[PDB]
Formats: C-alpha cells, sequence, structure tokens
C-alpha cells in the first residue's frame, strides 16, 4: 500500500526523466551532432591534419568518422554540408597500400569512392576526405580536415 | 518485501541518474544554451536568412525561438546580448499583412516591440529579430540573423 | 503481484536511460569538456577579464575552474593545451595580498605555482592564470584569458 504509493513516485519520476532526456538529446545534437541508429556522429567545428585528428577522437572515448552504410554516410554527410568542410574518416591503407581498413585492422564494409579513386595521387595518400557530395577521395594524412568523431 | 528492496535500490539508481543527468544539462547549456521553465533556447552561434534558420530548427526536432512571455523574453535576450547578434524569431505576418503569427498560425501571446514597430518598413518586413536590448523589431526574412532555436 | 510487473518495467526503462546517457556524455564533453572524478570543466572556447569569466560561470549554475587536486589541474591542462590559451582559475588575493581563496573564502587546498609565483608583479596580479604546461601564475584581474567553468 505504501509500496505501491512509492512504486507509482519512481514511475513519476522515470516517465519525468524520459520526456527530459528526449529534450536534452535534441539540445546536444543542435547544431553538431547527427544520430543514425546506435551511432552518433559528433563535429569539433575545426580542422586538423590526421594524426591529431584521429587523438582527438580516441582521447574523447569515441574514434573518426567510420561510415559503414549509406545510412550513416549520408548522416555524416549532413555535418560537412553544415560546415562546409571536408572530412577526414577513420580508415587508411597505411598498412598495405591499396587495402583501407578500420582503426582496428578490418577490411572495408562498406566504400562511396569518387570516379577513379582511391589514386594514391603522387604515391603518398593513405587517409580518407569525404566531400560535401558524400563521396570519398584517398588524401595525404598531413593536410588539414574538419575533425568529426563518432560515438 | 523482497520486492520493496527492489524498490529501494531501482529508486537509489533513478535518484543517481537524476543527479548525473542534471550536472550534464547544466554543462550542455554553457554558454549556447538557456533554460526557462520546461522551454530550453539553444544557439547555433552562426547567422543564416530566415528560411535557413527556419529549416535548421524543424530539422533539429525543435522551432525558430518563440518568447511567449516575458521571462522567455529575457532569457532568449540573454544568448543575444552573449552572441552580441540579433536573432530572428519564429513569428511571421507572411499569410496575413500586420498580423503575426507562430508557425501554427495562432496569433502572438506575447509581444515586446521597439518603438514605432512593427512598421512593415519598405514594403516587405514580415520576420522578427530580438535586438540585445531584449525589444523586437520586423525585418526582412532575407537578412542573416543569429539563429537561435527552442526545444 | 501487478506491482512486481511494474518494477519489472521500470527496471527496463532504467537501463535503457543509463545505457543511451552514457553515451551522450562523451558526445556532450567532446571537444570543450574534461570529467575528472565527480567535477566536470567546460571551456566556453573564447577569453574574457576575470569579473566577466567569474559571472559568465555563476550564472550558469557553476563556478570558474578551481582544481583542488594534481588530478584536477591535469584534466583542466588539456582543456587549456587543446585550446591553446591560459585559463583564468576563480581564486583571488583581492581580500588580503598574498592570500589566495576560492570564491566561498576557503584557502587553497591545491597549488601550482611556477617557481618565483605569485609575484604580485606591479603590485597589481590579484587573479590566477594556468599555462598550457599547467603551471600558474598570478596575473593582473583585467587581463583577458579562457573562460573554463567546472559543474
Ligand atoms: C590525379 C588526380 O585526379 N588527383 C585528384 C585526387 O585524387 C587527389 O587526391 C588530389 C590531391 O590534391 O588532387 C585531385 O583532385
Ligand atoms: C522607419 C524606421 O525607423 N525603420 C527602422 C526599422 O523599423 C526597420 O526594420 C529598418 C529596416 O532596415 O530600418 C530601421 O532601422
Ligand atoms: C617579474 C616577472 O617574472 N613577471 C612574470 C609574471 O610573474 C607576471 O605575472 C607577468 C605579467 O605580464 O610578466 C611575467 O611573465
Ligand atoms: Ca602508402
Ligand atoms: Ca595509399
Ligand atoms: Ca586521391
Ligand atoms: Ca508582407
Ligand atoms: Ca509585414
Ligand atoms: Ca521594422
Ligand atoms: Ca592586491
Ligand atoms: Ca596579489
Ligand atoms: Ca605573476
Amino acid at each position: 500500500a505504501s509500496l505501491r504509493q512509492q512504486v507509482e513516485a519512481l514511475q513519476g519520476q522515470v516517465q519525468h526523466l524520459q520526456a527530459a532526456f528526449s529534450q536534452y538529446k535534441k539540445v546536444e545534437l543542435f547544431p553538431n551532432g547527427q544520430s543514425v541508429g546506435e551511432k552518433i556522429f559528433k563535429t569539433a567545428g575545426f580542422v586538423k591534419p590526421f594524426t591529431e585528428a584521429q587523438l582527438l577522437c580516441t582521447q574523447a572515448g569515441g574514434q573518426l568518422a567510420s561510415p559503414r552504410s549509406a545510412a550513416e554516410n549520408a548522416a555524416l554527410q549532413q555535418l560537412v554540408v553544415a560546415k562546409n568542410e571536408a572530412a577526414f574518416l577513420s580508415m587508411t591503407d597505411s598498412k598495405t597500400e591499396g587495402k583501407f581498413t578500420y582503426p582496428t585492422g578490418e577490411s572495408l564494409v562498406y566504400s562511396n569512392w569518387a570516379p577513379g579513386e582511391p589514386n594514391d595521387d603522387g604515391g603518398s595518400e593513405d587517409c580518407v576526405e569525404i566531400f560535401t557530395n558524400g563521396k570519398w577521395n584517398d588524401r595525404a594524412c598531413g593536410e588539414k580536415r574538419l575533425v568529426v568523431c563518432e560515438f
């Protein structure tokens, strides 16, 4: 009877938290984030070379943007369009030239290369940028691109 | 009786979640948001024309800032003062000249017009900006103003 | 009886909230926050003189960064390094020259003064900045430094 009165209070608390949390997620994602499935992309809103970008994401407890499907790529592309700045992806062929891999070593399960890419231009393009059109180009890791992490 | 202790435990968990959420919400709003009642304003920190600004808020699951009381207006004014950039409100008289409405079509329930406003200057001011002094002015929708959404 | 079904239901809702929120904490703190123990530092990303910075933090429901241990200081240092801008701490000897205190009036429980500091250079350094190397220097409160609040 008193337990029932307290379960009712606890029900009220949980329902309030569900509503407040849903409101808060919207606020957080505006304007630098995108939710797609169970993944969230967030941009830092500035540019860094690959190594520095990579470390920013890992230290934040995530990793560089790693679009694994067309839906993930479109969500990422919204951030790129919004900032009007091409972004680094996480993937490189630093280990084996011509074989792009995730930071875990896993081979790519999805790609969205621009026509003729990857072309290892100048024999030194081992990182990947995503353009405002969502297409990918291999690019030198030392260039500065928009930092976008995934969580 | 063991159900009572299950309730005790779950309530401690919910109360810890309430505390963590409250902390993260304060962090979230600093420095680009303001809460007032159950409403949260958040600025994107850049300027856009009205149509673009409206779309950003709608796509984010909110709407352009729509202060409905002196308290809401003062909260919004804080962000405007902080960015030192006048902001668009959601309201327009596009449908019937001289009759400002919310996106839903409902007539205003609160206004804070600067003296002499609204005046439809040039015969073509159908949007509303809020100044750093918190007063409002009708302004051409094509002008660029600070994007502030409400959630 | 049906109270057990309700507690079971709440358990599932709480687990979902906990998991969802855990992800959002990482997203929210990227790139402008740092968690350390139960404290969170968050930078505004811009510079202000002391009084203005202090007001920003207090109005946001927090206070200026107040590292109370080496671990807290190191965490604050990560933001300072990231932004590459020295920041104000909360502490001053404005009341009694040579005695630095927190806003509450309590004497320091931790300090990381650069050698020879505090030196009240020019007879007028009553505020404290933290450098990118994590060391502290007393500095004129009128100077503009990175705004970092704690929550
Ligand atoms: C030969 C060629 O077509 N190079 C492309 C692209 O693949 C390179 O990554 C880029 C390097 O600036 O130049 C180019 O835009
Ligand atoms: C007649 C008048 O005072 N117009 C004001 C203001 O109301 C207008 O919106 C603005 C348009 O640029 O000019 C002005 O600053
Ligand atoms: C005399 C001296 O060593 N001054 C230091 C430092 O303590 C001062 O705060 C600073 C002020 O610009 O000059 C200096 O960098
Ligand atoms: Ca190579
Ligand atoms: Ca290559
Ligand atoms: Ca290429
Ligand atoms: Ca008109
Ligand atoms: Ca008009
Ligand atoms: Ca006008
Ligand atoms: Ca003094
Ligand atoms: Ca002094
Ligand atoms: Ca000094």
